[PDB]
């Protein structure tokens, strides 16, 4: 019933990098405009914008609405944001699909956006501090990256998974270098061009056009990777090199019914066949994609062997490894263009980011059946199955 | 099709009052346990928790999940939060309904939660401040209450509406006093007892049980109301007395199919027959409820005259007056137990809070057809139609 | 040769009390006017104002200039502040004396002022905080009360003195009670009436005359004293009850040669016959007064027995007892009207504050030779000998 | 009878440059050790260290005693800071001279130190902030650079003087260019080598040695000067180019009796023949050096024409010209190696910084009489006369 008419994403910016001072909703507005243009659909026609966003503090009322309004979506339309952590960008898409499935809207723009760079530090001060030092809390770390039940970083959950799965530092680094090497090759061959829409960072002393993923290392070496220190555990195995990055970006999709696309003469990027979300132990959250992907497949009536292409989000080499090992899908069809270790990981946006990557590679290679999945802090996974028209 | 098996709310707390240092997820956890207990449904049976929440900064990863885990919802379930401003707690319920209608879940807990007291001040400090003072932003004011497009308070949107609809200060005050007087009578008669679940405020030198709405003023006088100064515009008409408050609380509902409740022998509080959300001009966001309620009724196939009871959220006397004038429903059936001017207005929670009040009043008086609606910052409304079974 | 024509001091306020919102320089201005008025000297005759002050953060350029100008001292005069911690208030008078003695000035106003209540929290943010929590530092504690070499509170240095002089908890409670009793006694006997000059705390909702030492607790008994738990060590001896308080206040003296006073027909509160500052171990900083006292005494060619009146700052019961035991002077002429434990310890002003008490008490009882001394954090002491004329 | 036995200063750092993260007392300790070494005096011989410093917030108890201790001065000695704003560094030396003059001390180290980089932002937060944004105040701007009575920047007092004296933009620019060219020439020709002691910036990623003033622009031209826009007044004359800079550094002098130096075989840098400080209207604070220099010269018995060399702090091209214009001393003997416009102006150290430049230049050219002077925010001036031996 529901198709993805069009998709777009910004380049992913490095932490305090190209988009260091760019509010998330500015990134979202550009991707909203882009999917409308790519589909031949006027902003006037949008019913609702649904944007995942984990870190909106200090951005002002409902950044999803600010994005939609900046893109010229009409005031009569609606907008909201949601948060299921790193599952957000993809969940928003399944949520958008449900609005159409129940007959409550016809045209939805859904995805995610995140500025981890603009995330502020904070403190509750209404009571006052009579005496003594107090903490200014980094919201990115606190609200984005720390498990609320165990008090440790997502990177520690990665350690937990490495131990349970017995994944050596050497195995994790090999994975990491492959991801970098795949992404470099894809960037250089122009495989990210179709999906990226440029973003203009307005500057008094010059406007800069950002249209490439700046986090991707060129010529990353295993030796330099092997050299790194463990980032979360002195005798750990997870490093800055084999973990995903802290990043900025947005990414979205334009949804409507298959019949509606047909009337408009649009050739959709894909049909949404199923999605699923399941929970797992917070301590091993990186394992979420396993039950999530298996449920999505079952809902699709598909076998793992039926898939032609897969984007499994690389939160950490440790967890991506475990996911691939348990699901057992051919690794040669997974993250064919590199993943988050190389490309970066703007949390609320990431699920829509890999959806864009999946859809455009499926189109270019003629892949019929695909799946995107991500792990979720606090212990969850989300997955979505996509079939080509 | 989808019914509300059961519902519950905490007392609504005064700003920096009874829940001054209570994080929202703790209020949510209590309300999740209550809906479960009231339906006879075990926590193990819940598929997903969905909580509207506008101000989660500093609380940690995905407070919805924290609330759910604290209530004993199993790790295999999921949880997410969402943000459609004051519409959130009600939109969360419509979203929960869609999970079931599309066959993606069987049992949902849905509502909202908010601690405006615990909302922090923040600043973006990653780039440093080379020189010059800078602002520590109040997230409640900034992210909750300020219009992102015009830069003025929701109270200014209320002024715009009062000007446009030509509602005197005296008229707004009379509405305000009536709200207070209806709320006091309802409290004293015990009409809020069904819907409220007590919350134990843990204290080092004494736990305190909060089970009454503390913001409700006893013996409110028109003369005291009339002596207040305009709170947003020196020659304005909107005052602290005829505006909603800044408050804390949570409220939820347990959702399942009609056939599911029947299998379980559950007598539902009601059937969700339609909902709607529509946009309007940010400048007069308080008019949100007009097109939303009309759309909801049309979808329900109901005339305005078909309604037996209505809860229209009182963000400001000014806009609540405008809403009633335009829709023309019998004002004697609207907020019969008072509303937000008296009871309070914890943003994320408010939509579920008025849903609770509607359901328990509908049950108590044998009302067949109900509607709940709220205005939303940035120019939106949401409304839901409920029929008794 | 150099005399103190006149002296005055504010009442000493409790922490976040009478002066919770009053900037030190306002308190300075009141005291400057009082010494002029009391000596019958025009402000235009002041060459320079010198004010000790440890916690100026946030008050604007050179608070001593601000105080001087508010007090009426014309623009032609000069002003500056100085910091020798708790010695400041007294040191400033020594410095003032030195201006005249070298023939560089004729008339000085010198003393100290401090608002520990108005001391702000701070952080260095120019380079930015890239990631992670940081601390907002209480300047009162950091710059005021923490030893910069060992990193602990002045309370620990007193604990240090407690264990070296083997002073028992009860032996410090005894000292604490007797100070309180004496303080209450002088107060009710009206012995602080002369030195004190009232301060008017302006206000929107009222004006308040502050003319009483509010930190003095009346009816002090040993019972409550010995029921306090240690303040700096889980099983130490120093407590809130036997250490000085946190307080606001200002105090000052008017200086000029003995000839000048004569020409103006002024009867001086006394003559400064010597002064001294010496250093000691930072760990046992409370001992400071021992060497500075002997130095000043030796410089004046007096013996300890020559003294008729002594003011020895009560930073802590521990250090005060230690100094009194080491010096061997008669415990019945020391802090006759009680000390800082009962009166308050406004760091920057304390040395001038105790100088006032000394001066007015000497005059009242007909004492000939007098001494004021204070210990200083970082390991220093300062002392001054005063003779009646 | 007081002589400057020796002197030293760090290189002056650019704002957030070489010493971006270097606490003032560290620079202070280096300069203290240096003057000890240069004079051949043992640290254990130092009675007191006196350091001017305007922005100490968050550096802990009495940064001056920190410097003295780190520098190796024994706990037995004393130390304190003082604030006469821009004149602090030179006033310190005059105060140390008085210590010896009155026989209270034999050997003093006096000067000043400032880290405008490390100055923090602050907020008074003890009462708490119930709601609303609040200001985090830049202490550098607030306590250092803003007139407490008029609320505007020193740059505005500068305009006042410029308009008062009718000094054209071009004129101020011509002065700016000279000061840079003079400093560049002095730097390259080795003229700063004597006075500067190198400072080692300790660093994880390596140590860096700083021994050159990094703020001096090489090849400054009238062309570049002209292109700059007004820094404070939209139709003003003062720009970043003809105004002094924000900077870090420290400077000091070892003081002793002339007979003591002769006992030691020391050939002092000069004899302090007089000093003076005077007030003026804060609005035109930049005029301060006029009365100060004239009073100093009068106290010295010197005609203006007796001077062989002059250091007159270049707070602004505006006030500098004015001062020079009034006094009428030969311009070719004024700031011969450049001034603060090029070298930098580390507030509390500045007066000791220009004292170093003067002393060392007086020696290499055989100058007999010299004068140093600076303006002071809040409307004061200070000056000192030096005579070679
Ligand atoms: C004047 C002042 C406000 C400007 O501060 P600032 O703008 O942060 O410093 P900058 O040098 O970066 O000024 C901006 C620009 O002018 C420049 N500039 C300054 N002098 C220049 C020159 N002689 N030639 C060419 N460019 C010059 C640039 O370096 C610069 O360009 P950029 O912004 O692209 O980097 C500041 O230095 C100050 O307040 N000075 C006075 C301090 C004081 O009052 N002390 C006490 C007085 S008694
Ligand atoms: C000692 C010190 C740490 C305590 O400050 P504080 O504990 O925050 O002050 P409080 O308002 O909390 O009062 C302290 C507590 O003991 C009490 N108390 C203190 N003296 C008491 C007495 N004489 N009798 C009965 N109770 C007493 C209580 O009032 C109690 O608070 P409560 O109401 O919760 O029971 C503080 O005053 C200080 O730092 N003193 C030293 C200052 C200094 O070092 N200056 C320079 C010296 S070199
Ligand atoms: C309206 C608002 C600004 C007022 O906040 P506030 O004035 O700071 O809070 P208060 O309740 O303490 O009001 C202050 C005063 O009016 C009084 N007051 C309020 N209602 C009164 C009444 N019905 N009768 C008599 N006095 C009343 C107080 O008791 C009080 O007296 P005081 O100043 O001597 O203490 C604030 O509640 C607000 O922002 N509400 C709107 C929130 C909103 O927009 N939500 C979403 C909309 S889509
Ligand atoms: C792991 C993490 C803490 C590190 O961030 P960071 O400390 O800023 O690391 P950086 O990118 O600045 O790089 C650090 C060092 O290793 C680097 N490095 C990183 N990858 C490298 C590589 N592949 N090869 C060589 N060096 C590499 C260096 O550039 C650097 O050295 P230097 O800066 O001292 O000169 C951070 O990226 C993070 O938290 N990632 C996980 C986020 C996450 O949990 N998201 C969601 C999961 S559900
Ligand atoms: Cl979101
Ligand atoms: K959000
Ligand atoms: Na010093």
């Amino acid at each position: 019933s529901i198709v993805i008419a069009s998709a777009a994403r910004t380049a992913v910016g490095s932490f305090n990098g190209a988009f260091a001072n760019t509010p998330a909703h500015e990134l979202g507005a550009t991707v909203i405009s882009a999917v409308l243009e790519r589909a031949g659909v006027a902003a006037g026609e949008v019913n609702e914008v649904i944007l995942g966003q984990v870190l909106p503090a200090g951005e002002g009322q409902n950044p999803a609405r600010q994005a939609a309004m900046k893109a010229g979506v009409p005031q009569e339309a609606t907008a909201w944001g949601m948060n299921q952590l790193c599952g957000s960008g993809l969940r928003a898409v399944a949520l958008g699909m449900q609005q159409i499935a129940t007959g409550d809207a016809s045209i939805i723009v859904a995805g995610g956006m995140e500025s981890m760079s603009m995330a502020p530090h904070c403190a509750h001060l209404r009571g006052g501090v009579k005496m003594g030092d107090f903490k200014m809390i980094d919201t990115m770390i606190k609200d984005g990256l720390t498990d609320a039940f165990y008090g440790y970083h997502m990177g520690t959950t990665a350690e937990n998974v490495a131990k349970q799965w017995q994944l050596s530092r050497d195995e994790q680094d090999a994975f990491a270098v492959a991801s970098q090497n795949k992404a470099e090759a894809a960037q250089k061959d122009g495989r990210f061009k179709d999906e990226i829409v440029p973003f203009i960072v307005k500057g008094r002393k010059g406007d800069i056009t950002v249209d490439a993923d700046e986090y991707i290392r060129h010529g990353a070496t295993l030796d330099s990777m092997a050299k790194l220190r463990p980032a979360f555990d002195k005798e750990g195995t997870v490093t800055a090199g084999n973990a995903s990055g802290l990043n900025d970006g947005a990414a979205a999709a334009l949804l409507m019914s298959e019949a509606e696309a047909s009337r408009r003469g649009i050739q959709p990027l894909g049909r949404i066949v199923s999605w699923a979300t399941v929970g797992v132990d917070p301590k091993v959250m990186g394992t979420g994609p396993i039950p999530a992907s298996r449920k999505a497949l079952e809902r699709a009536g598909w076998k793992i062997g039926d898939l032609d292409l897969v984007e499994a989000a690389e939160a950490f080499a440790a967890q991506a490894c475990a996911v691939n090992k348990d699901l057992g899908w051919d690794p040669s069809i997974v993250n064919v263009n590199g993943g988050a270790i190389a490309i970066g990981h703007p949390i609320g946006a990431s699920g829509a980011r890999i959806l864009n990557t999946l859809l455009f590679e499926m189109k270019r290679r003629g892949a019929r059946k695909g799946l995107a999945t991500l792990c979720i802090g606090g212990g969850m996974g989300v997955a979505m199955c996509i079939e080509s028209l």
